[PDB]
């Protein structure tokens, strides 16, 4: 018995090694891997405790390590089979607080409670994610991308300092200054070298409100020519994103329900903010105006509405309560989401949206470019070479079992894009990725292989952390 001596463990909290079935499951909705036991922490300490016993059975154990923020890992990511799930969310509280234009919070909270927080002091981190309710550790996991990368970088470039949980056990507070590898590393690092406990986030005055804007293309040449002029220009817009539109008609009467319009085939979303305050109201007309006067969207598809930068920035989890009301929110996920590089991207529209693509019915299609100047080259990111590439995100959802959508019908279109990259030579890197092999990891990584392949010695050599990312087998470095 390799649990009995973990239930031996003077834990601040406690450990369930039979009610286990919720950290078997992910938003993905389409992998199951039944851990032996689920920690519910109660501090730092118990994690700390729980790896070094991990550590300390060597390699003669198959126990791994998985932290779980809020599970939208798609692909068992957050899981660990026969493993411990580490629940983060067990430590929100608690250790939260807002200081000298920074806020230090829990690896475990969720974004959403980090700007309720911060609002109270008129501030607000300057980087997001669409959706908010996800975790501090989760995201910067990853990167954390959205329409305000393009100026501030994704969330991992606008983190002070971690303090991390290594592999081994050791309870690290690293930074740019000091533990700075570790740092770097934990950054897009997918899990790999350790458990993000607490993270310290840059801050910037809060607006009271946004001017949100939504108009329409017909060219894609004209569509993104506009978006790399729009990410480049100063004084430009505080939020920059867009959706591409398969066959789907009523698309202004959809946004009519939200959207005041001025006035009443692929087409394509340009979505804009401007972040402004009620005793400036002039100055941001005047602005917005000659703005949009560089662009050119179709005039009648023009349709704007104010709301509250809370409002603005939570929009998704209305989404999210309509999806839930119809039991359509915990339903597979095949998502695909791609980095296209700014020389790649016309070839990859024609083929993708021009022939593999009959319909967007099932999900939306992200599409937009961020500057490769505002992320940083020491991180465990991984993105195409050019100054200038695209997010494209395929976000599907499969509520059919047969037919249309339906994972098999998800599945095989998404081969298909990923093929074709592959045949035509894009430049593709995949975001939030699920290889299952680490030759198919070596290839994603490139160049920056041996870079996170000697990190993973240093801080987690036995492998015991994050295996749903499937890159590094138990004790096989
Ligand atoms: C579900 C979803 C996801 C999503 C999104 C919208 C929805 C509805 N919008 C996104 C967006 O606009 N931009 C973006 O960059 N990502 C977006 N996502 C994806 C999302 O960021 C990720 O799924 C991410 O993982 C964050 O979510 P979460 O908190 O749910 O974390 P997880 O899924 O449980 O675990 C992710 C991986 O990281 C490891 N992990 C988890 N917590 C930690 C800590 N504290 N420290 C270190 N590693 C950690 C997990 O083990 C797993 O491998």
């Amino acid at each position: 018995d390799m649990l009995s001596p973990l239930g031996a463990l003077r834990l601040d909290g406690h450990f369930s090694f039979h009610d286990v079935s919720a950290m078997a499951r992910d938003f993905g909705n389409q992998c199951s891997f039944l851990p032996a036991a689920v920690l519910h922490p109660g501090s730092v300490s118990d994690i700390a405790a729980t790896v070094r016993h991990v550590f300390s059975l060597g390699e003669g154990s198959p126990l791994t390590v998985a932290a779980r923020g809020h599970g939208h890992s798609l692909m068992g990511q957050s899981q660990a089979a026969q493993g411990i799930v580490v629940r983060m969310e067990s430590l929100r509280g608690a250790r939260l607080q807002v200081h000298d234009g920074f806020v230090d919070a829990p690896g475990g909270e969720l974004w959403i409670n980090v700007l309720r927080e911060t609002l109270k002091h008129g501030l607000a981190p300057k980087s997001w994610t669409d959706y908010l309710h996800l975790t501090v550790g989760g995201t910067l996991s990853n990167a954390g991308v959205s329409g305000q990368a393009f100026r501030h970088g994704p969330q991992v470039s606008n983190v002070n300092q971690l303090e991390i949980v290594t592999g081994r056990g050791d309870v690290v507070t690293c930074s740019p200054e000091d533990n700075s590898d570790l740092f770097y590393a934990a950054l897009g690092g997918l899990g790999q070298f350790g458990i993000i406990t607490r993270a310290r986030i840059a801050l910037e005055p809060a607006p009271e409100m946004v001017r949100w804007i939504r108009v329409l293309y017909s060219d894609f040449e004209s569509f993104t020519e506009d978006q790399e002029m729009l990410i480049m220009a100063e004084n430009s817009f505080d939020y920059i994103e867009g959706f591409v539109i398969i066959n789907r008609t009523g698309i202004l009467n959809n946004w009519r329900a939200s959207f005041k319009p001025q006035d009443p085939r692929v087409l394509y979303c340009l979505e804009l903010t401007k972040n402004f305050n009620s005793g400036d109201t002039d100055t941001m007309e005047q602005e917005v105006a000659v703005l949009l006067s560089r662009l050119r969207f179709i005039q009648s598809t023009l349709f704007h509405t104010d709301v509250t930068y809370l409002e603005f920035l939570d929009r998704v989890h209305t989404s999210e309560l309509k999806l839930r009301a119809q039991s359509l929110w915990e339903v597979p996920h095949p998502w695909l989401n791609l980095l296209i590089p700014r020389s790649s991207i016309r070839r990859f529209a024609t083929e993708v949206f021009g022939r593999i693509l009959k319909d967007s019915n099932n999900g939306p299609i992200l599409l937009y470019p961020v500057n490769k100047s505002k992320w940083d080259n020491k991180t465990s990111v991984v993105i195409p070479d050019e100054e200038i590439f695209y997010l494209v995100g395929f976000l599907s959802s499969a509520p059919s079992l047969s037919g249309h959508g339906s994972i098999a019908h998800a599945m095989s279109l998404n081969s298909q894009i990923v093929e074709f990259c592959e045949e035509a030579d894009i430049g593709m890197k995949q975001y939030l990725a699920h290889y299952t092999t680490q030759e198919q990891w070596k290839t994603h990584f490139g160049a920056r292989w041996e870079t996170f392949e000697r990190r993973k010695h240093r801080y987690d050599p036995l492998a015991i952390l994050a295996p749903g990312q499937r890159i590094f087998p138990k004790a096989s470095l």
